[PDB]
């Protein structure tokens, strides 16, 4: 009866780059197919706009800063991950029965032996790379056929990308132009295995488009007519094309939930190699609305009628929302998120009304940035970050640092989702809205205990995958193509 | 034989406005569903950003500098206009039978007796406002029902506007919150008689919305969840679903071509009460794409099939492609558009590969400001406004005064259509894309000579249409309700 369930999660992707969500020159057929059978949110969101936090809080439905996912994200020699303890969307599915896939970016922690790696995490199969494509040399890995290098060299000085299967090391570093129908094959089976033992299936796959560096296989290579970052979106869209059509296939249409959804916003200091946030201000590594809105996309036919929604949602309901779908009872723990089947069902509304996000490098003094209640947004601080410096907006920038504000920017988001005119800069509407407001977030604020970071836990060079164990000199030493 | 034709024509709407083009709260179903099953462009264009110039352009397929249009707008008490000898799409085919109909904003011109008035330009029938709908008072005017009066003002000092039937005022002012609806009469009337006298008919429905100040009718008061500008464009795209209902109900679906655009992107200076430009930079009154690049859709069942083109259109190919599609001939005049219908019946390609863009204020010595081919454009001059004032970007204000650029600022459209990364700031597809923009900017200009300024011919107050001819004191006894 459990639908199966299959969440693709894009990498640094911006509200405005889908055909759908208006981008002028993006190629994203099959996503736009989707989404004119399917719900278009235009108001989904993740709580923090970077990638480990990101993927924590979809995983488990609680804000981040509850179990150390801060500040900044993991690199390949932290010692820390996402604790052991934490129950993960993927445990829930599977002790109800579900076949468990994960294929793609973790980001979630490796530690010492691969103890945070995805198997002890609840997921039966995992195909992919531990943290982000670039955190590893790649001034010679080719990003697209025949032989274009990715450009920049990504981070120096430590092992390449490991691409793993469950806990081993599959290639070091990986083929770029192929990955991608590794992970295809990779789900195909999963499929396959889950409709043979008559059981419902849970694909999590995880895609490193559209994340610098940009990359493609040969049938994209320059055929998105927006350039490298086009053709990592197209490849990531034809991805989705296959895995409709495996379920085509197999008679799974109308037995499979499809979600789509991305983890953060435009990285804009990539340029016109990086995505954008269309009418929405500034990008990743921001509380603005640039960098935490993100596209989503559900999909079920004779489940989910065709249409828009407006209402509020976040990653943070995908937890509670896939249990009720599932008949799975909820971990016993203090969660942030909802359940929004009846709103997918569309015999209800969304129960959530508020929304709270937190910066990249959060602390306990200063609590949640901004809060967003029914139509009103209150920022309590402002940030701009390098990822995303370049665009003509002076708030986005690295140099507009830390600024409070008391009373705090407040903007009513379905009149200026662009977040340009401060409503306080008097009505009686405004008033009580602040009112609530400021409640809202010293009530978070007073009830939240930050959980012990687990990024501050240090590194250690020693926990770098090797594919060549104990070989020398390392990390160079360190491959096995 | 030839299609019965509706040209909508919206005021001050930008490129992000409307559902389909990703607004997040905006409400227009009747245009999404348009768009649904008809052609999306998303490279669409007007060559200068204001509506006197706008409107002469799609009007006469002629660069507006070609004859007197500039600079500025015109004004109630202008003593020039479009020049009678300049042929209109709408005399072109009411020579080849159609019975040709305009409802709504003329602004091409009014002159001694209404000699510049619609009726002597080709149009059969004329119901609407000689000029914008904020170019005389309106602080007693009401926007939105039952009392609600319109904000600001608009210009003082001036006659009511006036509503007229031809050449005789029929009310002035009008009752804002009822204009739409008797504009939908008009149409409704002229389809019927045309069906009648066995011919095909010509509609051009200049709408009010969404030009400041913002009014609606009272089912749209308050019912748009983007305020005042989402009711003014919620009402507007009601009026889209009551043509396309009479289109259905006369069973003329199949053969009635229906085109929307709008004249020049959004006024930002009002806020939150003005339009979108989504991702792209700026707005009214400047060269940006945000200015110039507007939404537009073609419907045509049985001829157009749905989908979305990126080819380059604009304004200017209107009366050369409604020639074509009824059989027309063209004027023995120099054209600046082109036929689209290929691109249309989907036969063909675009044959346009070049756009050349005017500012507000042109001259002789400087030229066409900026110029695209394929996807690169180059600005060889750039300047902010007051209409576009108020957002983020210093380069939209009005401070951001005159700056030649030399070599000219150069934007790959394809990748960057948001105009943030100079690409001169080498390569040899880039240094071939800069000869030929310098080279298509210099024969043009040495080409094109300016006809003497309507605009300039000045302003006389006698002018000003008033209902009680002869009346005192002038101008607050011109009045009838
Ligand atoms: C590593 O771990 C999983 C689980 O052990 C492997 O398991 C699957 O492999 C085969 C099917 O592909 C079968 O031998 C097993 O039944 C199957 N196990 C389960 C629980 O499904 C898997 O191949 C490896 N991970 C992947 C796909 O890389
Ligand atoms: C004013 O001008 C036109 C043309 O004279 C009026 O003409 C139309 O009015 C009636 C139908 O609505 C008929 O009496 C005429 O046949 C018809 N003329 C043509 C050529 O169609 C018209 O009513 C006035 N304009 C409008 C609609 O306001
Ligand atoms: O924030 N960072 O320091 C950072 C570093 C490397 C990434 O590759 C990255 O992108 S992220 O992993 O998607 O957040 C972010
Ligand atoms: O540019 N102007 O000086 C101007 C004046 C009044 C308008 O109402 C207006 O808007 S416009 O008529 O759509 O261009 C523009
Ligand atoms: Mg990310
Ligand atoms: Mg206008």
């Amino acid at each position: 009866r459990p639908p199966n369930i299959v969440l693709i999660f894009a990498d640094d992707l911006g509200y405005g780059d889908l055909g759908c969500y208006g981008h002028p020159s993006s190629t994203t057929p099959n996503l736009d197919q989707l989404a004119a059978g399917g719900l278009r949110f235009t108001d989904f969101y993740v709580p923090v706009s970077l990638a480990t936090p990101s993927r924590a809080a979809l995983l488990t439905g609680r804000l981040p800063v509850r179990m150390g996912m801060y500040p900044g994200v993991l690199v390949p020699s932290s010692r820390g991950g996402l604790p052991l303890e934490e129950v993960t969307v993927a445990e829930v599915l599977a002790a109800r029965g579900y076949l468990t896939g994960m294929a793609g970016k973790w980001h979630l922690g490796v530690g010492p032996e691969g103890a945070f790696l995805p198997p002890h995490q609840g997921f039966h199969r995992f195909l992919g790379i531990p943290y982000s494509h670039d955190q590893g040399p790649c001034q010679n890995l080719t990003c697209f056929p025949p032989a274009t290098p990715c450009d920049g060299g990504c981070d120096q000085g430590l092992v390449p990308i490991p691409l793993l299967a469950n806990l081993s090391v599959e290639a070091q570093p990986p083929w770029l132009p192929g990955l991608e129908a590794r992970y295809m094959a990779f789900a195909h089976d999963l499929m396959a295995d889950a409709q043979r033992q008559d059981r419902p299936f849970f694909l999590y796959y995880a895609s490193h488009h559209t994340h610098y560096p940009q990359f493609s296989g040969q049938s994209f290579a320059e055929r998105s007519g927006r350039g490298p970052f086009g053709d990592s979106l197209m490849e990531l869209d034809a991805a989705v094309g296959t895995l409709m059509t495996a379920i085509g296939d197999l008679g799974l249409l109308e037995e499979t939930l499809v979600i789509f959804t991305a983890d953060n916003g435009p990285e804009t200091m990539r340029m016109s190699r990086g995505g954008c946030s269309g009418l929405l201000r500034c990008g990743k590594g921001t509380t603005y609305e640039g960098g935490v809105r993100e596209p989503a996309l559900a999909f079920w036919p004779g489940h989910i009628a065709p249409g828009v929604t407006h209402e509020l949602a976040s990653s943070l309901d995908l937890l509670p929302t896939l249990a009720a779908l599932a008949g799975a009872p909820l971990p016993n723990v203090t969660l942030d998120g909802f359940d929004l089947s009846p709103l997918l069902l569309g015999t209800g509304k969304s129960p959530r009304q508020s929304l709270f996000f937190y910066p990249s490098y959060p602390d306990e003094v200063r609590g949640v940035f901004a809060v967003r209640t029914g139509k009103y947004k209150a920022h309590f601080f402002t940030q701009g970050s390098a990822h995303s410096d370049t665009t003509a907006d002076p708030a986005c920038h690295a140099s507009s640092s830390l600024t409070a504000h008391e009373p705090p920017l407040l903007y009513d988001l379905s009149k200026d989702p662009g977040e340009n005119y401060n409503l306080l800069g008097a009505t009686p509407e405004v008033l009580q809205a602040l009112k609530q407001l400021q409640l809202l977030k010293a009530q978070l604020d007073a009830a939240v205990t930050f959980g012990p970071s687990q990024v501050a836990r240090g590194e250690d060079p020693a926990l770098q995958i090797c594919c060549h164990p104990g070989c020398t000199p390392r990390p160079a030493c360190c491959h096995c193509p």
